[PDB]
């Protein structure tokens, strides 16, 4: 058997004292080999006397290897204690990574295989696992950490305490992350990790739902998001050391099944998947100081460093390249990057881009500053990859970016982008009070109605968009010259590449018999295809390919018609799948998420502007009285702190007033008023001059008038921020128009 | 034919006006399609009337496609102007990347294919290329750039000028790097790019040497490094628009052949290849401020960003993991990283390391600061990749790191690491004057007579190292217990993994007939293999496998002997291959490269320490007279500059005195004394206090005594810096010993 070490007492008289360790891969086998052979260090721990390893890598074949090394019978049932007394090992233990691929997939399939064939051995305690510490906390001076076996235990432990400055918190998501002394202290308490799976009462139908195919019970289970284990379930598990099958299938395997969907289907607020959101949030960061051109592989190295992107580089590089492409009929109609180089053309679907070693990239920086404003990205909920900030759960943009640009998936997801000039009409009919169709506020928001039209894109397209009852179709154009009988194709329909279209005519033997040769002299943007066809063919291709009222006789000869049908499946902001059915209700489910963020922005910058005015009044008082205070006389730093305390200057923290990054308004009012004297002490000996003082005095006057306007804005009808969300509609409209007149180069 | 567009007049009456554009790949075909179809913009340029494209991707098959689309005859010779008048295109043009893969390999094989079969068509001008601008220079205000077709032309143009601050310099190494307006201005001057290959008189034997196999003429051509084209050759080429075959084969193809060997063979100064040197120079940079752990994919993203690493990530990630492995018998005996995680064991060759998503890494920082000191890395020759500063040409370490750690290559290169305690003896016999064997200074280097042993490693090894005449062999150990007749293998010989050794015994059918079962219970470090063998076998395996004086009867039964033979092929610092033949002459070729860097370090920091003392005397005079000068009275910044000029303060540049990064000593003395007043002006209002003044006054006293010692050091026998190179030997010895007592964790 491949990768199987047997115990020295398997099969014999104590062949019910021997257990089988089923590792996931090949590093885990070296961890188990490290731990079984301690010898002199563990007089009581496990060894190769009663434990034998095996692999599971490749899921069959290794399952037949498990059947061969245990002695399992496919025809028995193992109900009595003498049928299962002649197995070769006592139990099976799974030494699997505690991540989504480990606990969600390998252990789930191992449980489903032991459930479909021998559902008595789960009951009598034959299938086990060993559970490893997920999170540890080290404090200085002490050697012993504080080991947590779930994330909610650490979350409960962290709220009780105050100072978390001298603690370092390590996460261990996979079994290769455990260092040498950590493994040597794990396998001295080996029996306190092995937990036993009990076949729960409701586990039967859950095994059938998950590991049984795509059906309606599964498709209505996955529409609600993962619910974590509570405190009582956790305490019961750690008391009796028994795990129900239902709790494992309801936490780990469901998180794995929703892990995949979140990679293929976009969130409906911004219209982006998880990888594209890492790419956008990294591209705002690296092109913030200087908007120079980085190569695609250098920007890929940045995004895989700072945004925690771990799926290799080829998916990353092709997503960066797909973020920059601006040919007619491409995915992004409003790209977030500018393509300095050659990124691909419409003729073979955008897959003829250059090597990423040769092509540069840089931000839009005029579109992207008016669509995703930087004074809202401090207020969005973030994801935390091993206790580090990575990216938002979702961006909230100024216009609904999920119905505005094309997108498809080879879960069914297909979006056909909607016209700009009539989503702007209904957003500005929602907001503007004096707009004479503000009765979209109630008729169309309480229940779903229709007041303003919303039709497909029709941009970079010279065909025709025609509606037949309930569908739209996209047509092409052609021109015929009967003097030499050649058909020239001038426009393909939407999203159809040209090399695939030519080979689509090549592989049709039924209509290759009417043409002689076909060649394309098209250029990078337009279409010019010459169809050299045989003589006496113009009159018979009209009398075989029938004139339908939809598709006329030359169109169905040349395949010049496409169907616009759309699958509107998205992802909830909390988790789970929405099956929308109209393009209206996506934006009606987007509008309540925007105005709340306007109100929260206005209140937070109201508070920060208060204490900015305070600290700069204090520093302009210092730079007037500094000629007579003469702090160079004094001996040290705390003496100058005392003397500045005697003259009535407030102590303040200078790092938190100038840059409140992610602190909430309660944190801004609790611990931002006590501090020290460094806003005065670390001056520049250039702010003491008279022109600097003049600049700072007019700056304090600007902030006071701004405070007056913010307090005016927070009591505006219809809601706080209506007169700051129309001007951002105008700014993003002006940047879109300035980008459509430059071929998205922004000169 | 796959990917072939034909011209509208090929084959016909003007079938000698038509040319064939042979692109390298698939982005180049879209560039050529962009440029041929300008139409109304080029009334005179090329189009699809007299030009037709084809691909070359896959080098056969595409060469047969070229033969099919041109009409070439394998049996003709094309000597007369009527044999070659019935070809279907007039000439062939190659639209190839101007990089090492493009010009060095694709165009070289195209020339060799047209030379081996039709060596008359190169003469009569059938094989061409089109040459693109490599480097452009844009200056603000002007639209027209200054296009250069070689790197030496830009190097000549850059020396004439003074201000290169308002110029931006773009490099175009591959044909996908050309923006849309740049392509539209390239193909308005299309005829001024097409150059013609002339079959040179000496090109015959050079084609045979390069594209003819591995022989002695090639192996003695590649030992000298690439010589660039001069000014006269360049001017002749750009005058007559004709390229000899010999100049292309001597620049481009030789640079390609030496580019692949620099990826596999190490430089002999540091013992590192090009990719490992990018990894070391990136690892010194990211763990400089805070040496906290950072995962292997995040550090890979850093190294692919800042050190210009473009070979994908899988080679990068496996080189980072190979840089951190510290099992017995591994490649690096002195690793530059610390492996926080599970990085592999000796049993399957170090290829069982965990996923890079789960494992952390961090520097040595105590070994690496005493081996590659940071006050020498400003002085080394660096490589420049697209004008950016990437990594040095070679590090120069404190001990010869090429003969100190193991290394091999599947060019023949195999190094067996040498004993530490007797390379330290001969380095300290070279340096120390009072060492009673300082007669190694002339009698062993200049006269080549050995006086100091230097034997193999013998560390992490419990076998025996025995010498038989001219080779060393490495043996293993075993123990036999004849009561049950089981052989226990306790130590394999050097560098032999255990899974491969077990399968080596498994696949030998001639000696599997003496054993019954074989299984291993080894620990991650030690070896414990049980050989269950058949009865009546102990007396016949000694009478078939003969007792040789080298390999005894059980050793050649169990394959417990290895051969230590070494191929000492390296790379010159300037370019080319050295074939060394002894381990002595590598370090004797290393010692003249170290003491020159000591002398250069002492002189540069002598100069910088001079002007540091000057600027801090000036700033301590200011912070005494600042209570009475009272510059807060003054109105602006240039007024304070004038008033500080009136009181006799020197103007200085503060960014270049505190951090002379890569400036030479001549640049330190030319433009580091004129400047402005910002070293006074941007003070802190914390340096004015009395304790800060005390710190700065004793700092100036320390720098004055240091200047006295540097002027003492520069006139020391045997050479400048002998009393600063013995203490660094002691520091690196102490760090190596502190790392061998911690299993390279540095607690």
């Amino acid at each position: 058997v491949d990768k199987y070490t047997r115990a020295r007492n398997a099969g014999g008289k104590r062949a019910q004292d021997c257990m089988l360790l089923a590792a996931e891969g090949d590093s885990a086998l070296s961890l188990l080999r490290t731990g079984l052979t301690l010898g002199k260090s563990n007089p009581s721990g496990p060894s190769f006397d009663f434990c034998g390893m095996i692999s599971l890598g490749g899921v069959n074949k290794v399952l037949q290897g498990i059947v061969q090394v245990l002695g399992l019978d496919f025809n028995c049932h193992y109900k009595t204690q003498e049928e299962r007394a002649k197995l070769r090992y006592g139990c099976i233990v799974a030494c699997v990574d505690q991540d989504l691929d480990g606990c969600g997939k390998i252990l789930g399939l191992l449980l489903a295989y032991f459930h479909l064939f021998w559902p008595q051995l789960i009951i009598h305690g034959f299938v086990k696992r060993l559970l490893t510490p997920l999170i540890r906390v080290y404090e200085k001076g002490k050697t012993m950490p504080v080991e947590f076996y779930y994330e909610q235990e650490f979350d409960a432990w962290a709220k009780k305490q105050t100072s978390l400055a001298n603690h370092t918190v390590k996460y261990y998501k996979g079994l290769a992350a455990h260092d040498t002394h950590e493994v040597k202290s794990m396998f001295k308490h080996f029996d306190n990790m092995v937990y036993t799976f009990t076949l729960d009462d409701s586990a039967k139908e859950l095994f059938h739902i998950y590991f049984g195919g795509e059906s309606e019970l599964r498709k209505r289970e996955l529409c609600t998001g993962v619910v974590p284990l509570t405190e009582t379930q956790t305490q019961s598990i750690h008391s009796v050391r028994r795990i129900p099958c239902s709790l494992h299938l309801q936490v780990d395997t469901k998180a794995y099944k929703l892990d995949a969907i979140e990679r293929q289907i976009p969130n409906f607020l911004d219209g982006m998947t998880r990888a594209r959101r890492k790419i956008l949030a990294g591209g705002v960061k690296c092109f913030a100081s200087n908007n120079r051109e980085r190569k695609v592989f250098q920007f890929g190295g940045y995004v895989a460093d700072h945004m925690f992107y771990h799926h290799g580089d080829m998916s990353l590089n092709t997503s960066i390249i797909k973020a920059a492409q601006y040919y007619p009929g491409s995915s992004h109609l409003y790209p977030v990057f500018i393509g300095i180089g050659s990124f691909g053309s419409r003729h073979l679907g955008g897959k003829d881009a250059g090597s990423p070693r040769y092509i540069s990239v840089q931000l839009a920086s005029e579109f992207i500053k008016t669509m995703f404003p930087a004074e809202d990205s401090w207020l969005l909920p973030y994801v935390f990859e091993d206790g580090q900030r990575a990216e938002p759960e979702y961006y909230v943009p100024v216009l609904p970016l999920a119905i505005m640009e094309y997108g498809a998936n080879p879960w069914k997801y297909t979006t056909w982008a909607r016209q700009l000039e009539d989503i702007l009409a209904l957003v500005r009919a929602y907001v503007d009070k004096d707009n004479p169709k503000h009765e979209l506020l109630h008729y169309a928001i309480k229940h779903k109605i229709t007041i303003l039209p919303l039709r497909p894109s029709n941009y970079n397209f010279k065909g025709h968009l025609k509606r037949f009852g309930q569908y739209y179709y996209s047509y092409g154009t052609y021109v015929i010259s009967e003097q030499r009988n050649i058909i020239t194709i001038t426009e393909l329909p939407l999203r159809v590449p040209t090399v695939a279209y030519i080979e689509s005519i090549k592989k049709s033997s039924n209509r290759m018999t009417f043409i002689e040769e076909i060649i394309d002299y098209s250029s990078s943007e337009t279409i010019e295809i010459l169809v050299k066809l045989k003589p006496n063919s113009l009159n018979r291709i009209v009398e075989e390919f029938k004139e339908t009222e939809e598709q006329d006789s030359i169109e169905n000869f040349l395949r010049l018609r496409n169907c616009l049908h759309s699958h509107l499946n998205f992802v909830k902001p909390k988790g789970g799948i929405i099956e929308f059915n109209t393009y209206y209700e996506i934006l009606y489910a987007w509008l309540p998420y925007r105005r709340e963020l306007y109100q929260k922005r206005l209140m937070r910058e109201h508070a920060v502007l208060k204490l900015r005015i305070i600290m700069e009044t204090a520093i302009v008082r210092y730079i007037n009285e500094s000629a007579e205070l003469n702090l160079s006389h004094y001996e040290d730093e705390k003496e100058a702190s005392r003397i500045l305390s005697e003259h009535g200057f407030p102590p303040l923290n200078h790092t938190l007033i100038i840059s409140p990054e992610f602190a909430s308004i309660e944190e801004l009012n609790q611990k931002a008023l006590q501090g020290c004297y460094t806003y005065i002490l670390s001056l520049q000996a250039r702010e003491l001059l008279i022109a600097a003082k003049t600049r700072r005095v007019e700056k304090i006057k600007k902030m006071q008038a701004r405070l007056d306007k913010v307090e005016q804005l927070l009591q505006e009808s219809p809601f706080p921020g209506a007169s700051v969300w129309l001007e951002e509609i105008d700014a993003v409209e002006k940047a879109i128009i300035k980008g459509r007149n430059t071929q998205w180069k922004f000169h």
